[PDB]
């Protein structure tokens, strides 16, 4: 029972590039792949996806979202790919991704993220690809990647990483350890020195405790 | 065990856009996603994918392939997406897709295909999306789509369909009966009149046997 | 005199990517390069650029403009580059570029243009690069490019050219004659067959009147 | 007589992204805009550009150049834009830019520059924009910018400025005095405190003489 603005066949619903200001009503409950990208959507109602439990791929990139409701994805237990790139988010609510236990790809690039909440990714045991590039992050909270045992590809470049603050040391030691999975481009290419210290141009992985201080935090 | 030209982490190997003239040796057996697109590969050796039984997605688009070896995909029983868009193929060998019983997406657009072999798609019981747009096809062999029970999206536009010839009548009847799945664009948009007759720019789905003739076949 | 929203030094004013809904007030009259791309502008107020006669480069790309007022560019006698790529325009008003006699680059790609007004480019004696790719154009009005004596680079691909209709023949003879300037990509790469007939996949330069009809002109 | 690898129409030659190891022969003498970016060029042949006296724009960014011949630009009297971003240069030879008297844009970012020759920019009376960000620079020679009367935009961020050493005082006083033109981004955004001290992450323009010592240099 397709939204008039969209095309629907099978389990795919394509509403992309239709100048929409909100998520249309009447997206079928059988939908598995939902394209809402490249619109002008300015917010998501809490509840807007409560009925779309069969989603595996959700494309929200290229909209104008400025925050997300904390429980907006809680019913999407089948979700495998989530693309939020190129919105205007500055933060993510605690618990946003907690129910997404089958998620394998998460695109967060090209926003204004300035921090991530501790535990943001703790439930994502299946996550393989995480894009955090081209945001405004200055550090990653301690242990933010410790429960991502499936991660094989991460993008961290093009952030203003603050390597003067002792807060960097989780990320420096993590990239040093996991350098094989740090890269850039689409599809991913290996690029472990692409996370750079915004002040000094030193690779994040090369930062040492002795050069940092808590008073620069 | 990555070829030096490529990047490899986890089960993905990215050799895209590396000016490669052939598929590099040493792609790991555990590979699931393999990007070979946007190179200068002009032929594939038989056997090249024989070790890569774990592949789920194989991207061969944007090369200069002018033929495919007949059994080149025979060991890829797990394959779900195969993209051959934008190569230079004019035909496909009989049997080529027979082993791809789990294939869900097949991209053949933007080549020079002038015909498809009879039975090309008969084994693809799980196929969902089939792209045949932007080729040089004039008709579809009788019963070509009869064993595609999973098909939900097909692209047939931008081909010079020959609507004078009796051979068009399978495709015309087919499009009429499956109009909900025929479209255009990426991702797909609904467009059932987008398969058009070369001589009149009339929709293919409107053709009836009253206007076709066996003597108008080339 | 910098708008608070933007950065200004020299004769360059950068208001790009600032989530703007309108052209900010007080852009200094000395401005030569104005970046207003990648915002949320849906319309322009008539007069908006009347004080900015010193502009040489105007960047409007990546907004959501739905139309342009007919004399919005009339005072920009110094303009050399004008970029309107990736807006939502479906047409252009008569005379819109008439005053832009020093224009050298004009980007009109990736919109929804369904036609070009007659005489749209007739005053653009210095135009060198013209991007019309990725629109909804079906044909070019007879003689539309006759007065572009400095044109060296044109992009015409990704439009649904209607080669069944007799009206295509201006454009087919023109691309045939000027094939060395037809291309794709940024920066431009040579690609003379990239303008294709939407119905048949024949290159537009290859079309002749043996295959067209005046009765097939919707 | 267009090189086989390239596309040429009018006065523009596009040889970008073609795996070239050298500049191809047969670039026309009438060429005004030359794209050689994004190739595999590690060195240029002496004289390679001597015939190309009509160039206005020369894109060399994204190669792997390790050095430049001192006279390689000498015949380019009409050059207005010169992009060398993202090569591997560590130094520049004396007088490299001396003949480029019409140059308006000069891109030197994203390399490995560890110093600039004094006098490097002394002939660039028309230079408007100068990108020096993302290198390894520790200071700027006394009077380096004194003959850049047209400069309106300079990027100095992401370099490890040594603010202990008295050699910084030319740059700190210059940035304090020309703070209106110091910025970041593409296109330029105003960011006067984006030049930062290596050991403190404090702004280079806030450096006092009392905090320095000629000893560390
Ligand atoms: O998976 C995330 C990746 O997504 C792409 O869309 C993006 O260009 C990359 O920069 C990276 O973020
Ligand atoms: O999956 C088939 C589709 O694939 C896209 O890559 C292509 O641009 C479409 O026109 C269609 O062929
Ligand atoms: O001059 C117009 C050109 O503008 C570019 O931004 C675009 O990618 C090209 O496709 C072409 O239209
Ligand atoms: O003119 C130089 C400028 O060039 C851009 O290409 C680069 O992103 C900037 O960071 C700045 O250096």
């Amino acid at each position: 029972a397709c939204p008039s603005q969209c095309s629907c066949s099978g389990t795919e619903v394509n509403c992309a590039g239709k100048s929409l200001a909100s998520v249309p009503a009447g997206i079928p409950t059988t939908t598995r792949v939902l394209y809402l990208n490249s619109n002008q959507i300015t917010k998501l109602e809490p509840g807007v996806f409560d009925r779309l439990a069969n989603l595996r791929e959700l494309h929200l990139w290229g909209n104008q979202l400025v925050s997300l409701p904390p429980g907006v994805f809680d019913n999407l237990a089948n979700l495998e790919k989530l693309w939020l790139n190129s919105n205007q988010l500055t933060s993510l609510p605690a618990g946003l991704f907690d129910r997404l236990v089958n998620l394998e790809h998460l695109g967060l690039c090209c926003m204004k993220l300035t921090e991530l909440p501790s535990g943001a990714f703790d439930k994502l045991t299946r996550l393989k690809q995480l894009g955090l590039d081209q945001n405004q992050l200055k550090s990653i909270p301690d242990g933010a990647f410790a429960r991502l045992p499936s991660l094989t590809h991460v993008w961290l470049h093009t952030n203003p990483w603050d390597c003067q603050c002792t807060d960097i040391l989780y990320l420096s030691g993590w990239v040093a350890q996991h350098s094989s999975i740090v890269g850039e481009g689409w599809p991913w290419r290996h690029s472990p020195d692409s996370a750079k210290c915004s002040g000094t141009n030193t690779p994040v992985r090369a930062v040492t405790e002795a050069s940092t201080s808590p008073s620069k935090c």
